[PDB]
């Protein structure tokens, strides 16, 4: 049973964020409530999330590339496969954008990743497992 104010699927419990942070300090967080930032790792899980986040607003996920080589990690340390991705068309767009968001788009309407700033302050998604 996940506790108040957070969203439940599988075994695994979901805090979708109203305030804004940047990804080590949205990762600090999810880390002081004992969880992570999101791992994405089955389409369930994702199409899941996207039910329950705002259109209008980016959120942080733990997927980030510390070194900007592109080579991306989970928060987790889980194996990243690329075939099994939600990246935008046109992303990841830049060795600057080193941390990975959830954001909507509206032409065409769609669902995707995109590596956005670290720093920047983003709303984030802690998976805490029960
Ligand atoms: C359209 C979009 O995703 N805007 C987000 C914005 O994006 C940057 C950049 O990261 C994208 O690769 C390109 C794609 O055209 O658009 C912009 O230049 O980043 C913001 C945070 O940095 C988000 O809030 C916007 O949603
Ligand atoms: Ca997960
Ligand atoms: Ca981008």
């Amino acid at each position: 049973s996940c506790p108040k104010n957070w969203k439940s699927f599988s075994s695994n419990c979901y805090f979708i964020s109203t305030e804004s942070a940047s990804w080590q300090d949205s990762e600090k967080d999810c880390a002081r409530m004992e969880a992570h930032l999101l791992v994405i790792n089955t389409q369930e899980e994702q199409d899941f999330i996207f039910q329950n986040l705002q259109e209008e607003s980016a959120y942080f996920v733990g997927l980030s590339d510390p070194e900007g080589q592109r080579h991306w990690q989970w928060v987790d340390q889980t194996p990243y496969n690329e075939s099994s991705t939600f990246w935008h068309p046109r992303e990841p767009s830049d060795p600057n954008e080193r941390c990975v968001v959830l954001n909507f788009r509206k032409s065409p309407k769609r669902w995707g990743w995109n590596d956005v700033n670290c720093l920047g302050p983003q709303r984030s998604v802690c998976e805490m497992m029960k």
